């Protein structure tokens, strides 16, 4: 039973020579050696069975990506666990072994034109085939975002991810919410549950701003700083649009602001591409009904280069109140098929 910083991880024989990578959200991440494939891969511990919202975030993330497929999205190569449930305290998912992921990337390098235009190509190809199988990522950011040596790109962490439902997406003003804030579309804080495939092209927005400079455009310090932030680029939202708030809270909130102008992206970014800036205005579009769609962002001059639906591939089988033995189960189950 290997050892790393004094807690179990307990994964061979198959996977050994195990080195510390980082702070997975319920345990601990290393690389090993795959005996088998003789390659070196990820394996993340996984200790969810105390808390239903941990046993509630790993089926999850364990069911959406079994069934996926995708070029753009992190597979799941084995699953490791005790013969039985008994047994079962810790379950390790194996996957590719990832150089590093865009947070870490964009500490300390500046991305070149063409590998913002490549990522942002990679995020929205995986992001197709997600919104395809009718599935909403909710938390989508650098640091969910693994790089290869190659700069392949996978998204990855579905621990938040729901099947889309627009018609129970209405909520009252400031309604709490889990998903990363910087990220966050401004109606999670009017009147979204962000159930809709909208709340996720916010996010991709938000990470092409952040490559284009290295620094968070949103970087609210509290649930409604975020929506000032927002505004004080967007600047005030047109009538068109409170109309569409039909909330009145809400909307009386957003009528009590004074009046901010819009910032032009060209002087928040220089630099960048104005095709990509233009791509950005779309993503980032206070009214998530005029929004961008995936598909039309990848149509998008700016991804030229790149596009071609007959190689943006789409799912081909598209998809709260359990307690936690019963979720312990359904792991338990979903995890047999590497058996053995
Ligand atoms: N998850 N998580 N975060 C903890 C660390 O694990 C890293 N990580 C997650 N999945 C992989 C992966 N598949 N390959 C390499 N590193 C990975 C991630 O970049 C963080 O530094």
């Amino acid at each position: 039973p290997e050892m790393v910083r004094g807690q179990v991880f307990d994964v061979g024989p198959r996977y050994t020579n195990l080195s510390y990578i980082g702070e997975g959200a319920y345990g601990m991440v290393c690389s090993a050696y795959d005996n088998l494939n003789k390659v070196r891969v990820a394996i993340k511990k996984i200790s969810p069975f105390e808390h239903q919202t941990y046993c509630q975030r790993t089926l999850r993330e364990i069911k959406i990506l079994l069934r996926f497929r995708h070029e753009n999205i992190i597979g799941i190569n084995d699953i490791i666990r005790a013969p039985t449930i008994e047994q079962m305290k810790d379950v390790y998912i194996v996957q590719d072994l990832m150089e590093t992921d865009l947070y870490k990337l964009l500490k300390t390098q500046h991305l070149s034109n063409d590998h913002i235009c490549y990522f942002l190509y990679q995020i929205l190809r995986g992001l197709k085939y997600i919104h395809s199988a009718n599935v909403l990522h909710r938390d989508l950011k650098p640091s969910n975002l693994l790089l290869n040596t190659t700069c392949d790109l996978k998204i990855c962490d579905f621990g938040l991810a729901r099947v889309a439902d627009p018609d129970h997406d209405h909520t009252g003003f400031l309604t709490e919410y889990v998903a990363t804030r910087w990220y966050r579309a401004p109606e999670i804080m009017l009147n979204s549950k962000g159930y809709t495939k909208s709340i996720d092209i916010w996010s991709v927005g938000c990470i092409l701003a952040e490559m284009l400079s290295n620094r968070p455009i949103f970087p609210g310090k509290h649930y409604l700083d975020q929506l000032n932030h927002i505004l004080g680029i967007l600047g005030s939202p047109s009538q068109e649009d409170l109309n569409c708030i039909i909330n009145l809270k809400a909307r009386n909130y957003l009528l009590s602001l004074p009046h901010k102008n819009k910032v032009p992206w060209n002087r928040l970014f220089p630099n960048a591409d104005s095709k990509a800036l233009d791509l950005l205005d779309k993503m980032l579009t206070f009214n998530p009904h005029k929004r961008i769609e995936v598909e039309q962002a990848l149509a998008h001059p700016y991804l030229e280069q790149y596009y071609d639906p007959s190689d943006e591939p789409i799912a081909e089988a598209p998809f709260d109140d359990l307690p936690k033995e019963k979720l312990k189960e359904l792991i338990f189950e979903e995890t047999a098929r590497f058996q053995p």
